[PDB]
């Protein structure tokens, strides 16, 4: 039985990655972040996975409400006081804020029933998957599940549309030019507060939905897998930084609703501290195998 909630994503080996002539094409286009900020992508490696299941959507508010409700749950944000939050220019700290409340003190989910949650520590993340009868993706099993089984840049295929997914690149287009955005950026926060802009999972479906049926594999909130941070092969080379985090963090999919183009692709790796460490654009989705 696989839960109506889930998709299937059939069994076959995929080259996990990004090839180099992608690299080269983002060294190419005009976008801030050198090359070796997207190495860590590379090379293309052969994956072989079973059927697995996945998770349709981004887990919910109304879903995590009702894991809390019935367990008591209390979040790594909850015990430490506050989480991150991006500010007027910079990450902070937000003092009160987690999943009920998403901005901190003074605000709260109020007919965001079914956008994602966020605030979601990795181990917030693993409590819930447990509950659920489920567990995190890997890596593996996100990226496979967004990209299909050929490569492509976003879940749809090679060619963007800023209509397809909740990212920044819907925002500055309506605002006419990325410097209006940032005016905007500023002047949001001048009341209103750090206030996530998430969408209603599934609400591009089946516009930006990957081949197998997933939605928001693409911006939104960023998404918690199961796996430490490595190196596709000992020879990589990146920024000194992501070296920093390897076999430490975990990685983090999908980028956010505060994210452009290049940091939503179906083969981006963030990574997170594990360790309790959250913030109001990430979350998570499950996975589990076929057979429990």
């Amino acid at each position: 039985a696989v839960p109506g909630d889930m998709v299937r994503i059939p069994g076959g080996t995929f080259l996990q990655g990004s090839p180099e002539r992608t690299l080269d094409w983002l060294d190419r286009e005009g976008q801030a972040f050198p090359r070796d900020w997207f190495t860590d992508e590379t090379p293309q490696i052969p994956v072989t996975l079973p059927d697995y299941l996945i998770d349709r959507h981004q887990v919910t508010v109304a879903q995590f409400a009702a894991f809390v409700s019935r367990t008591g749950y209390v979040t790594s944000a909850e015990r430490a006081g506050g989480s991150m939050v991006y500010g007027e220019q910079y990450w902070e700290i937000r003092e009160g804020a987690c999943w009920h409340r998403p901005a901190g003190y003074g605000s709260g989910i109020r007919g965001r029933d079914d956008h994602p949650v966020v605030h979601i520590s990795f181990a917030d993340a693993e409590a819930y998957a447990r509950w659920a009868g489920r567990r995190l993706p890997t890596e593996s099993e996100w990226e496979r599940a967004a990209t299909g089984p050929s490569y492509r840049l976003w879940p749809w295929g090679d060619t963007w549309d800023s209509r397809n997914a909740n990212t920044a690149e819907h925002t500055a287009g309506a605002l006419g030019d990325l410097d209006a955005w940032r005016t905007w950026w500023g002047a949001i926060h001048a009341v209103q507060g750090p206030m996530p802009q998430t969408t209603p999972v599934g609400a591009f479906s089946p516009r930006g939905d990957s081949v197998d049926g997933c939605a928001d594999m693409t911006g939104n909130v960023y998404e918690w897998t199961s796996t430490l941070a490595h190196l596709y092969s000992p020879a990589t080379r990146c920024d000194p930084t992501i070296h920093l985090v390897m076999g430490r963090s975990r990685v983090i999919r999908g980028g956010s609703w505060m994210n452009f183009r290049y940091q939503v692709r179906c083969a981006e790796r963030l990574y997170g501290d594990p360790t309790g460490w959250s913030n109001f654009a990430l979350g998570f989705r499950c996975a589990r195998d076929v057979t429990a």
